[PDB]
């Protein structure tokens, strides 16, 4: 069963959606900065490639002036420290402000702040697998608009309800997009395909991990065109799965497969399998306490999406400790 008036809230959810997406003027400043930093890095390393990654490149990012950049370069004696310090002075002689050398769990990072656009940028060497990660989600976001629409709704819900911190036992935004992709894959008729179970047209390799899938996604623009579910059906339907339908004891959600894999075949309380790094359970951060808070927020989200006379504002009302 579902609401008889569910489509009355399609209007608001998309209005919420297109407000959460970054403005074009903001993204114009990003491409202009990136085109400048690509040409600048290429002057020192003609064989290096700059790739964006993270929220600023998978097309599932909220508005902000911080971008992440992976400097891809090939070789064997690749020392990222000596490169990033040489790169640090090329930024400083380019009149870029606040060129800082930083570390995150010992990975060398350098950060800059562009005076032209006010955008910040964090640069690291050879984080290539994270680049292919965002390429997949960007490729998936091109197939159906409802993926972007649903994922922006859920990500806003996780932040408003204070369940978007892995350091507090909840799930990252990368995990939430995987749950949305997998939810839209299991709807019948399908909204999203399983790119990795298709004829390969893209195949790379990052340290004995071969990422291979079909990435001619503009050939798929009409894939989910036989599924008439609106976003108020999906948003309601998403939280309904994770509150009542997900078999938390035996099930794995698998974008890599587009189906439900068995969990018993091997701390995992909610299993979200990474599409390429398949041993990386994105729910390993959850513990026996935070799983209860997650499922309580799932059950809260479902009843609101099923009963509340104004669910679009009730679903996202902030959580106050
Ligand atoms: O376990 C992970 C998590 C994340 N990532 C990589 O980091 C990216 C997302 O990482 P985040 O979960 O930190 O997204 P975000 O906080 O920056 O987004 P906002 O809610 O702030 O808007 C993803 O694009 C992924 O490639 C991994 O590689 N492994």
């Amino acid at each position: 069963a579902c609401r008889n008036d569910i489509h009355r809230y399609d209007a608001t959810f998309i209005a919420i959606y297109k407000s959460l997406i970054p403005a074009e003027e903001e993204l114009e400043k990003q491409r202009q900065l990136m085109a400048h930093l690509e040409n600048l890095v290429a002057k020192e390393w003609p064989h290096a490639k700059l790739y964006l990654y993270g929220s600023c490149a998978n097309s599932f990012g909220f508005p902000k002036s911080d971008i992440d950049v992976c400097l891809a370069i090939e070789g064997d004696d690749i020392n990222k420290s000596e490169m990033l310090l040489k790169l640090a002075e090329i930024l400083e002689s380019d009149n870029l402000q606040n060129v800082q050398a930083l570390t995150r769990a010992r990975v060398p990072i350098v950060k800059l702040m562009d005076p032209v656009t006010g955008i910040s940028c964090a640069i690291c060497i050879n984080n290539v697998l994270a680049v292919v990660n965002t390429k997949l989600l960007r490729d998936y976001a091109q197939i159906d608009v409802r993926l972007r629409q649903l994922a922006f709704i859920v990500k806003h819900w996780a932040k408003s309800r204070r369940v978007n911190e892995t350091y507090q036992g909840t799930l990252s935004s990368y995990a939430y997009v995987l749950m949305c992709i997998h939810f839209l894959q299991q709807r019948r008729p399908p909204i999203l395909p399983c790119l990795q179970e298709m004829e390969p047209t893209y195949s790379v390799r990052v340290d004995n991990i071969r990422c291979t899938y079909f990435d001619n996604v503009d050939r798929l623009r009409n894939f989910g065109s036989n599924n008439r579910e609106t976003i108020a059906e999906l948003v309601w339907g998403f939280f309904n799965y994770w509150a009542y339908a997900h078999d938390y004891a035996y099930n794995v959600v698998s974008v890599r497969t587009g189906s439900i894999l068995g969990k018993r075949e091997k701390r995992h309380l909610i299993c979200i399998e990474d599409p390429f790094e398949t041993s990386h359970d994105l729910g390993r951060v959850v513990d026996k306490f935070s799983i209860r808070v997650l499922r309580e927020e799932f059950e809260r989200a479902a009843r609101i999406m099923h009963q509340d006379p104004n669910p679009c504002a009730k679903l996202l009302e902030p959580y106050i400790p």
